[PDB]
């Protein structure tokens, strides 16, 4: 194979400490040997028993502990990177890297960083670790990773956009018992303010975690009706504008059901 030495070479190449004095090119090629190493580790850990040799290697350790706070953007997102794919398909690497305090540091890299791969990275790493795992919801919720999502969904870039929505969608219908607490945060208003925007691919996930609301939720049909929200005025254009077209037919349906049961 040559697997165990790969990822005991790599492992090597990032315990190494941060050169002290250092120039711009020593600086430089320490910088992509870090990130040449991550990648290496990241193709061995697509495979799920090198991903828990990584684990028992102690690697989510290093990875947590320092290079999703390292200076450089690279070596950050390909950590989050990582850290996701090691995490993604098994139940004991969620917990362990749950345990290891990953989801205040990579909510903090979603919400804060310069750059947008980082972001992006941090929240595929955030959806692997508390989509399946409620204790990591719990604790999702406990950080204020609701309205970290939200404010993603706010911003500028469409992809990051897209994503944070289709997360909230998917942890809405995994956890239902949220609902309450959602609602009450305000966020059947904070939602509809978004359908308020230019249509467009992301709207598709905001109406349907709308949708989850309402859903034999009666605090969701009492927010989704506030006179002041102007909700059911939207969603009659936005019906008309979608009624005809087949490739908005799921955004079509969220928006019916809200009518339906919100509005008669």
């Amino acid at each position: 194979r040559g697997e165990v030495e790969q990822m005991k070479s790599c492992l090597r190449v990032l315990s190494q400490p941060m050169p002290p004095t250092a120039g711009e090119a020593e600086q430089a090629a320490d910088q992509q040997e870090r990130e040449g190493a991550l990648e290496l580790l990241a193709d061995l850990c697509e495979n799920m028993d090198n991903a828990a040799d990584f684990c028992q290697l102690s690697g989510m350790h290093l990875l947590v502990g320092r290079y999703l706070e390292a200076g450089a953007a690279g070596l950050r997102w390909r950590a989050a990177q990582l850290i996701g794919t090691c995490s993604q398909n098994v139940a004991a690497i969620q917990e362990q890297v749950l345990g290891l305090g990953a989801l205040r540091k990579l909510l903090r890299l979603l919400d804060r960083d310069a750059c947008d791969t980082v972001r992006v990275k941090a929240l595929f790493a955030i959806s692997c670790l508390v989509r399946e795992q409620e204790a990591g919801l719990l604790q999702f919720l406990r950080l204020d990773g609701f309205s970290v999502l939200m404010r993603a969904m706010q911003q500028q870039v469409q992809k990051l956009k897209v994503k944070s929505a289709f997360l909230l969608q998917n942890l809405l219908v995994g956890h239902p018992e949220h609902k309450g607490t959602l609602c009450s945060m305000g966020m059947v208003q904070q939602l509809v303010a978004l359908v308020r925007t230019e249509h467009s691919p992301f709207h598709e996930h905001v109406l349907g975690a709308l949708c989850s609301l309402v859903t034999d939720f009666p605090q969701g049909v009492r927010e989704c009706r506030e006179p002041e929200l102007g909700l059911e005025e939207l969603l009659r254009h936005r019906c008309q504008l979608l009624q005809q077209h087949e490739e908005y037919q799921e955004e079509l349906e969220f928006c019916e059901k809200l009518l339906q049961t919100c509005f008669s």
